[PDB]
């Protein structure tokens, strides 16, 4: 059983306030963190239908500086689909309603583990694509998947060492 | 010159937290006014593309307990253009992921006024709904913008009484 | 059982700082509300002597702006007690220190309904007037109490609608 | 130049927030006194018709557990007035509305000092009380005072030393 | 039974956000103090190896302003050890990277009290100083701490008389 | 020129709150990054002598639950120093008061660039280990940074497909 990656996007506008930037009125990446890990869990949630954790934050590139009163548009969705776990691609834009573009200014992978009500691994629907953006992450999702699992072995020798 | 109610339709998905919680566990009438302000706020700088503030808040609704680790969805669009002004309607509802239901907890109408770089009004295009829903938020809306008109007179009387 | 207007008059001064302000240093509206329904509520709850939820904000009018760094006087009464339910108005004044001058920025009328502890509705007290300025609130009560009750059918249509 | 105790009492109710309490239920001491520091800035600055700098934080006594859905009265109110200086009681209360009691729950002292424009300390008026607690903080205040300024001169010697 | 002033050491570093600021680009002394708790209660359940409360705060010396931008270093260490009680001595540095400077910007003494998981007072371990300047505030320590003991009595009679 | 990863080391100890959670009383991952990044890039401004801009969030891998009345230390350290950049490590562990241990709940890399005055890249002096973890640190760097620079690339074909 399959879910489209349109089922379960998820989207996020926020204006960027005072209390959101640092001392050069740009957006601490901290904030714009907490705020990827939120929509993230809830595109993981409806995609899986069960509670998620959130096993690692795979990368956040921060592309474009991101000013006080720019209005940030998120968008989340599952790019990739293993047993239990599912990775999700979340895209941070900058929407200048002026002159109507959209720059994409962050871009995250996260991967959450579904749950049930015990706390034990859920097994999660597939996902396919259906335009040709999510076309794009769908198609990518392949080799970082397999990088993820590489970086977990580095991690697992780090702890092991400390 | 015109737009649709979806060209400038914002969506905000969260789920509750704690600090967004009375003791009751059931989410504070004041977090969920400052989440309808915040999107709906967006929802008309998008269809004026313009600064915006808003001149009051027509009404917010109660209709169903919200608890800690619900799951929301706010839909903001506009429901009526007059000259400078706009009335967005907001819609927050309960996002049932288990069992893929949703219900309407709560429905607002607000009045923001665009402005130009001065301060001053600035006149907006029109809106036009395409569905169903759109359309009785649309057909509803004279009535609404009028009570709105009149209680203005109310709120002038009082203003000036005191 | 009565009480005076006066029994359950709360008041609340508090500045205005950068998280509580948008990009023009003005206060943000949801902000705002969020400290009126928290007055609002803790003079209800003095009213009724009782648990209380916000079934309604009725209206907040915003009618001047309010800056980083001003001082604002809240100040929530009962002017209207049903069967199990309040109308709190609170007036939002700000207070300027160096002419001691207040002007009315908002005003703001909220329902709230009395609970017992297993939540059902509990009877509060009636309500009375002893000055002009609270004769005012109580005497326009009644109108915009039916308002209210009108407005909760309109509110159902739309549910029933969707 | 001479102003009551009472010309620049301030008032403030708040309930009790989880997002105030530490993992026993319990008010976080550091919420409670950046509400102190707030509501007394509020009430110096009344008294004082200018900008003010809270110099020092004399004293906080916790006497009572303020829990999360607590009701807290701050009153502020300046009990002595040197030359360019002001200190500010802050009297916290918990507020039972179930059977009308209000308990002391903390007390605290603060010196602040007014400023001009430039950021030269500013004189203010004399204070006097006109209720007998008003005379209360007013009579017992020379013994806080002398222990600020011997306090002060440690503060010095502490900085000299490092 | 012992500890060194080292054994239970905090330190904490921030930045000084918007958030934390009041209008005049300067540390809210509240926010300071939340922080100044926050870092002393650590300290202080490090040192007794139990829950604590804050039974007052004894004082806080505001000595240098801080501004947006400004990075704090917070440090904390138990300067006495009563039977269930203990004086935390919090110093608060700016910090400059640029110039390899620290500022002494703020200095706190504060008292808490262990507990038993009854919330009965709990004996703690006494202290000892290993440094100049560990010597230094565990030298000072009975002289605050009797000008502690004596102004509880002093709220005490407050308590009584109000 | 060198420093020590000492040098610029940076410590947080920080009590898990209510507030910082999410429904199963357990921390929000968002807040943990909140808090990395902050404590990360006062340790990048520390060891370049300057401003600092978030690049990349590399990894964080959640190892063990963290929840509400947990204290958290965090350790952040400059593992890596490129021409103008920075890796970051940050350390995040659930610390014991009651029995003195220590556990891995999470562990983060990030990447820092070093600003001058006017936002172009700045040369930062390279870095050097002490003792064994700091070495471990060092020594797998290398790996993790040639990682870093294929994944940027890979982000560039996604930024220039979108």
């Amino acid at each position: 059983p399959m879910k489209s990656m349109s089922e379960s996007k998820c989207y996020k506008n926020r204006q960027v306030f005072p209390q959101d930037t640092n001392h050069h009125h740009t957006m601490f990446g901290g904030t714009l963190m907490a705020n990827i890990d939120e929509i993230a869990a809830i595109t993981a949630m409806k995609h899986a239908g069960a509670q998620v954790v959130t096993a690692s934050t795979d990368s956040v590139d921060f592309l474009k500086p991101i000013k006080t009163g720019d209005i940030l548009q998120y968008v989340a969705m599952v790019s990739y689909a293993g047993t239990s776990s599912m990775e999700v691609v979340v895209q941070i834009r900058i929407d200048d309603v002026f002159n109507n573009k959209h720059d994409l200014a962050a871009l995250s992978y996260l991967t959450f583990v579904a749950l049930d009500d015990e706390g034990k691994p859920k097994h999660v629907p597939g996902v396919y694509p259906e335009d040709d953006v999510e076309k794009w992450f769908y198609d990518t999702a392949p080799q970082r998947v397999e990088r993820r699992k590489a970086r977990r072995i580095e991690s697992k020798q780090t702890i092991e060492y400390l």
